[PDB]
DNA sequence: TCAGTGTCCGATAATTTAT
DNA sequence: TTATCGGACACTG
DNA sequence: TCAGTGTCCGATAATTTAT
DNA sequence: TTATCGGACACTG
DNA sequence: TCAGTGTCCGATAATTTAT
DNA sequence: TTATCGGACACTG
DNA sequence: TCAGTGTCCGATAATTTAT
DNA sequence: TTATCGGACACTG
């Protein structure tokens, strides 16, 4: 009954807001909502790490979808098991299912398990996608901003780099690089 | 390299059916590994060892799901581990293996369905403890010492470092029989 | 308005335990329907009747999944029929209901898991008998008629009707004992 | 392996090609690929009907994803029952499994079971969707086309309905309804 | 009254492949 | 995944 | 060389309740 | 669970 | 030769709600 | 889900 | 009124194989 | 799966 929220994001679609509104619509107050922008690091999840420090027997954490609490089924089951012993349950808003009962945890598991397999089948199709596009001749990576014909045409003209980097507005690091590559 | 694993938790120590089934499947005694729950923490030292002696390409065998893993959490981790190591599990009766992605899923599912049905039995077993507990069924090891001779000889005056020598019981139990019977 | 349903398929006709559970659950005996599968094609009249006598709002109780249904297809059908008719099923031991969307899914999954486990047991039993027609083992009902009193009487010049009257057996059999003992 | 294909479509996204492509890519001849586009009417899947009349023992039908062959899970489980007692088996490309074995069927069943659940959950959100908009004020249905301020302005004037529906290009049914509906 | 050149990374910024 | 940015150094004179 | 008396746990052994 | 088995202390006179 | 009038559908077409 | 077409009827004058 | 004789099934009871 | 009961024929003279 001592309600808590949790929201998480992993891509450009930082609609963390859309998550937090979903949380507040469900009666969780800003007071006890915990956020995580997974900066792509091994496991730098501060928000959560702070959530399990304040919850005590009685409380109920809320999350919007399954694939938020946990990246992978193995991790997520441990989390639930911990909490359970601690005396706290998790309610999933969109899935409309929850950890308080036994057939509850069962469904949760069954559900994220079908997720993970689907997740992985996509991951493979995405890597082959890169191969039949990479060998195809498609170009990957940041589009080139710099007018390089304006670097060659300025160095072959006598002038030194420090000068070139100031008149044009770019780092000197780049100027020399542009030179050594065009041989 | 093929490996076996068998485990037991109750009086039905047919570790033999398991160990035989594994042999039939082609596992040499040489690499079959055994554990038998004494009811301690997780002194599954036989398992602990088997996972030391495995390398990329090895395959472990087990007769049924609920052997390897007690709870689905513990189970999934063990596979997550073995998998990283380059090793797979093939379950004989359940007829599936951690070999593929779908494989793992079906394992994960079946244990999850098991744990569930296994929990309901526990709570049912427990509810039944109470419909015979208050009914009047006595619990414990059945009494064996003749208590109509311990109190019959102590009240006569004979010492307590002598009555345990006449009969065949410990000196701890004579003082327990006297004190408790008030 | 509550209803019950119990069913039985083997010697363990503890059809009572079921109806005790359905009365302990709060169904009036008025509303507890019953069937007992002889093993014939499909003679479940009790159900046939129940599904005629229920209206929107009613709930049917049943003790375990594997009662309402032999196989998972039938199982879903029954549910579907009831569903469009304003009635829902509640499985006791299992502790789930066809009340909701998730509700039905869970049921479906469970039966599917069960069916697989069921067809594996069938193929094992089926290899079990096969591989035990190599040693003994003697199948069939145990012989009762004194066959050493039939030959012993027929070689004595006596005729088959006499032998059927004297020993209280069928003339069908008199000849069969003989023609199957050369 | 008598190979066969099957593709199906239910919305504007009639990318029937993508499916038929997937099938050919997987190794079916157009010679044995079969096609159905539902029109929303009761049930008119004449294409499948045809194919299950032409298969025999040994044959294998291919399909791109689960939700193509079967609408609801019973209907799905029944086709398979039919096909099974016939000596055919279905392979699902993207889901990477087939009715081939016992465990096979189980997985198929479990998966569509999940599908149908999450599909109904979507559908009820679509329907509470038209409610946070129905009572919000929005008007549903076809946009009104007949100029009504010329039907009533022509009727109080006195003229009969028959003359009203002949002058303006409207059916006499619509005249009466418009009148009876607005007073 | 120190100052200019050129090299070598780790951060940071935009970009592709897929449901 | 490739591009640029901002600095840290190690040289020269 | 007490030399016995009395209490107070940590191991084991035999049991019960249920699929 | 409850019953026994072997001890370890902490005191006696 | 009705010949005009008013009602009550089943079919179609055009629309909105959403992942 | 609401807006129109075409008809099918059952009446009147 | 035969009156007797043998052969060949379909239904059930008992009994096996396994969880 | 087998063992047996009650019969339904087909034969028998």
């Amino acid at each position: 009954m001592a309600l808590f929220g949790y929201a998480r994001v992993s891509t450009s679609q930082q609609s963390l807001d859309i998550q937090v509104r979903a949380l507040k619509d469900a009666g969780v107050k800003a007071n006890r909502i915990f956020t995580d922008k997974a900066s792509g690091s091994s496991s730098d999840r501060k928000g959560l790490d702070l959530l399990r420090m304040k919850v005590k027997e009685g409380d109920v954490i809320l999350v919007k979808k399954l694939d938020r609490l946990g990246r992978d089924t193995a991790d997520m089951i441990q989390l639930i098991k911990e909490f359970d012993a601690q005396g706290v349950s998790i309610r999933f808003i969109d899935d409309g299912i929850s950890t308080d009962s036994y057939i509850g945890k069962m469904v949760v598991t069954i559900l994220s398990a079908v997720a993970q397999a689907e997740r992985q089948r996509i991951l493979q199709r995405t890597n082959e996608g890169r191969q039949e596009a990479m060998a195809k001749g498609v170009v990957f990576g940041r589009k080139r901003k710099i007018d390089r014909d304006a670097v060659l045409n300025m160095w072959q003209q006598g002038l030194g780099a420090s000068h070139i980097s100031k008149t044009m507005n770019i780092a000197r690091s780049t100027v020399y690089k542009v030179i050594n590559e065009s041989n």
